């Protein structure tokens, strides 16, 4: 019993502390998962590139604006003036604005990110993985139930098309709507496990290693091993948190042993009745601080941008980890394989409009809408 | 009881101090939230880009100025002189001034920022979060009541359209007015909790962890856990302020222990009746000063601009935190999901006219007004 | 009682001193507030950009000069000579001079800056805030009375239009005159509190924290908390001046303890009747000097320009503070929300003609006067 209690506590730095122990906190960050959720919600909404959508919005834009070019050619009167340089700019810029119309949809991607990320019942996802990487194993509390948050996502959607310009744009999105609606349920219907309430270290006798939760709520449901654990008739477990353990106790003992001796060493003159002092730990705290620093950066594949002159540390989550750790923690927990695209270590730098550039770099309908709009416009002024 | 008292006090540096402890004060800054409030109030006012607004101001500008171009063409008499280079500059610059008319609206964004930011009852928002990050938990004192400040926001608005040029501009804004008016209430109607008056560490016995306020004012309302707390039949709590605690006491003891011995060591010659001194703490204050420095910068994602030659520290709040910490502290407290746009670490550099550039870079009506004004002007001089 | 006495004194360096303690003096500077007052008085005077003002001065300039261009065209006789390059320069430069006419107004902005800044009764404003930041709280002595200084501002104004060129320019300013006149009263009618005469640390028993002044002059009026104070049945108060306190006393004790021992150590040979010395404080004064240096620069957001080769310190007040500290100390004391524009850390570099460039960069009427003057001139020489 006490070890699995202790290995949670010693990562918490109950006893001793070094500088490197704080670098775990960047692994505890939720930055990657929000980027993954925000790119997740993108692709399903970008998919419908139909002729009927792109015209009926633009042909609707034709009549109220007066876009028939016979009215325009009278105004120009000039072969010298490039009328396309007039019109096609005015085709693009006002339809740059419909990316911001698509940004008016985007807040569901914000809400259904903090629908797990925000509240207390399910925490933010990768907050939970770092207990799992602490112990070296994953419990999952799988149940179908509790779709209650996504109803607030439903009445969210009926509020938006007030202009009615939004609806004909989002008609392509609402045919993808149950495509989006089902994916919103799946993580939000699942329950991720609770660290103390689940019991560990209680298996069957080597026929398999299988430990389940006892609690008055439920029994245990699923176990996921990214490392397995090594039993030599004795529980020894793979973790980075194992790799601290024999030295930290030797560190913590050394801090404790030199400390007690100093209090006894507070005596002026030795009293002898006839009828050397070495409390020192200065180097070893420095060694351990370097140790746990270099340990953790390789373990979870952390990207430490070191500046010229070796000083500035721009800390970020590397791209190699983000396909190796997020997506298994994503997909094996999510079970919906629609979100398949990994996104670069470039992405963590990027803000949300850059994500729209990342939308625009995927060019799903983006370049496709621009060309056929530009083509059908251009030659009419050439005529 | 005394620990939650103490962990507030030890962050306050009751006992001992290091250089890094002062770097908490930049986390205590309110710089991000004012930037978020100032960008918040922007988008709702920028939204109405209707043909009727953009013309009736300009067509009103047509007659009193005498803008019918038949009067102008007599003056020019010159195909060589680009009359558009005359007129369209004079279209733009005087309608650059209507951005400053929009800046005459802006002071409501200033007042409703210090309407929470200024007074004593609700403090500035992120002043409160740093007690919450001190303890690792959030109490919220949620009540509908007390909309008293926003009435001063109402009589604020009736004072402005004195020129009556402002009103026809702000008619588009006053249809967005109840859009703005309701959002001004929501944070201003809520009450953020009080640190000592709320009681902590008093829960139910592991069926849930739930502690509420006793006070003669109200009972406790809401609890928000960004970390949860780790009970091993014993309250151990996740915080950065936990991570100081075992070493600071060992620091503070070391400062206390070496101090007392020196006073006893103020004796000239030992008096022996027949019938070694080690008070030293010089290194360990330096280690702890580096420790808490490197701890805090990773914890809340702080941006430390280190110059060439490693010396100049331009301290600022990084963009990764500002989407990870402000917006949950914003939205879960605010409950109004309209303000969805995060803003860069670029923004903290920027002043308010740069925010108007940030308004102008969003191009909501900004480029849209300029084009149709420029188009309808240009070809008439071409004729 | 003695602590609030002492915390004023210990910032004053009654006991001990370090290099960093002198860096408080730049926080005690009044440089920002004069820049804010000088930009304050600008915008109200710049606002009136009416057609009637800009013409009746220029059309008045037309007749006495003889500006009707039929007289000029005889002189030029040359299509080669750009007559606009003659005339429009002479339109601009002599109306560059009316910026210096506007500078002849400017001395009221100088007087009503040292009308609080100069005399003994109200001191310069941010001299007072640094006592408030010393203790961590603000008393305000709010009374309507004593508008006596602004009468000298009134007879100031009747002296100026001697040329009568000034009056028709300042007619636009004197319609803004009661706009300026009322704002001059508000800070000058208020009284900012007095440090010893106001009593502190005397509240009501936790139902609120509320302390008022007893003095034979008045009672206490207002209290403003930028931090609140932390009572654990014991007054502990948030301040930067709190953060010096436990270590400075340990510093001051260390300086006192090693000092006394040295005087006793002035004995040649120990006298023994039968029938080790460690006074050392060299490092700890250096640590504290670095401590209070790095503490204060982050606390009030101070800008320390460090040169190449790390040596030159151009000390100035940063732009982040100047929107976070000046304006609350401005507006919550002033109560007149007209002055809403914050001004950059660029501004503290700038002198007053650069402020006129800052006037000119706002382009309120500045570019607007220049264009319609240049337009109506130009084509007549083209004719």
């Amino acid at each position: 019993t006490p070890g699995t209690m202790l290995f949670r506590e010693i990562l918490h730095g109950q006893l001793g502390y070094t500088e490197g122990q704080g670098v775990y906190n960047v692994v505890r960050s939720s930055e990657a998962t929000t980027r993954q959720l925000q790119a997740a919600i993108f692709h399903a909404l970008l998919n419908a590139t139909t002729y009927r959508d792109l015209e009926a919005d633009w042909l609707g834009h034709v009549a109220a604006r007066g876009l028939q070019p016979q009215r325009l050619v009278r105004r120009y009167r000039n072969a010298r003036e490039a009328d396309i340089a007039g019109v096609a700019e005015r085709v693009f810029d006002t339809w740059r604005n419909t990316l911001r119309t698509t940004l008016l949809d985007f807040a569901h991607g914000l809400v259904a990110c903090f629908a797990p990320g925000g509240p207390s019942g399910p925490s933010s996802f990768p907050k939970y993985i770092d207990w799992l990487t602490c112990l070296g194993l994953v419990p999952i509390l799988r149940k179908r139930q509790e779709g209650g948050v996504t109803q607030g996502l439903r009445a969210f959607l009926k509020q938006h098309p007030l202009t009615r310009q939004l609806a004909t744009v989002a008609e392509a999105a609402e045919r993808a709507g149950p495509g989006f609606f089902e994916l919103a349920l799946a993580f939000d219907s699942t329950r991720v496990a609770d660290y103390d309430r689940v019991y560990i270290y209680y298996n069957h006798r080597r026929g398999d290693w299988l430990v389940r939760d006892p609690i008055s709520g439920q029994r245990g449901e699923c176990l996921v091993l990214w490392p397995p654990l090594w039993t030599g008739d004795r529980l020894v477990f793979d973790s980075p948190v194992q790799r601290l353990f024999p030295e930290i106790v030797a560190c913590h003992s050394l801090r404790e042993h030199a400390h007690v001796c100093r209090l006894r060493n507070t005596a002026s003159v030795k009293v002898l009745l006839g009828r050397p002092y070495i409390p020192s730990y200065a180097q070893d705290l420095e060694r351990l601080s370097r140790l746990w620093e270099h340990e953790l950066v390789r373990c979870f594949k952390i990207l430490c941008h070191r500046n010229n002159q070796g000083q500035e540390t721009s800390i970020s989550y590397s791209s190699g980890a983000i396909a190796a750790f997020v997506a298994p923690y994503f997909e094996s927990v999510l079970r919906a394989p629609r979100v398949g695209a990994p996104i670069t270590g470039s992405d963590v730098i990027l803000g949300e409009e850059e994500l729209w550039d990342a939308v625009f770099k995927k060019t799903r309908l983006q370049t496709y809408l621009t060309d056929i709009a530009a083509l059908f416009v251009a030659d009419v002024q050439h005529a």
